[PDB]
């Protein structure tokens, strides 16, 4: 129902933002670099500056697309966890949010 | 010194035992299957029965070899975490023990 759909969207934003913050700290690379190196998100020239325009929409519930690319988000969480291994609460939180999303998508 | 060497051996046994218990529960497969499918540990015919004779020595501090194969143990932890994703305290403990071993080996 509407509650499950809104929960999925809230978890997707939490998971993506958490994963990017972890990527930035552990890899020492930018959000731009995650998109460019993984090939999972496109780079655009906006306001005369390179931007991960679509990825950026997934970092706030207000801008999340009407049709989220759930598999691309799960591939993003997997890519970040594949390249960033530092064990700890921050990583555990991303793993837990990944499992939550997967269970919501398959229930 | 002796303290660091004994700590490394104690952490190796904790990590291996933890990882195998997690593999068995999450994969629903045996220790034998972890060895056979990964190819990381040999199978032997002892007492007329198939056994992971060398791997078994890593599950008790009393039997741990004088010369542990540290890389084979780290490859074992990586293989189990690659195939078993269930997020939770049990998985976090294995990740934490893996990081502890790596830091001891590089300090």
């Amino acid at each position: 129902g509407s509650s499950k759909q809104d929960l999925m969207r809230a978890v997707l934003v939490e998971a993506m933002t958490s994963a990017l913050n972890y990527w930035e700290r552990v890899s020492g690379q930018s959000k731009f670099t995650f998109a460019e190196q993984s090939g999972l998100w496109r780079v655009y020239l906006d306001r005369s500056t390179l931007q991960t325009r679509t990825l950026d929409k997934y970092l706030r519930i207000e801008t999340l697309p009407k049709t989220p690319r759930w598999r691309t988000v799960l591939n993003s969480l997997d890519y970040i966890l594949e390249h960033c291994k530092e064990a700890g609460p921050e990583r555990t939180h991303i793993e837990m949010q990944r499992d939550k999303l997967q269970k919501l998508l398959t229930s």
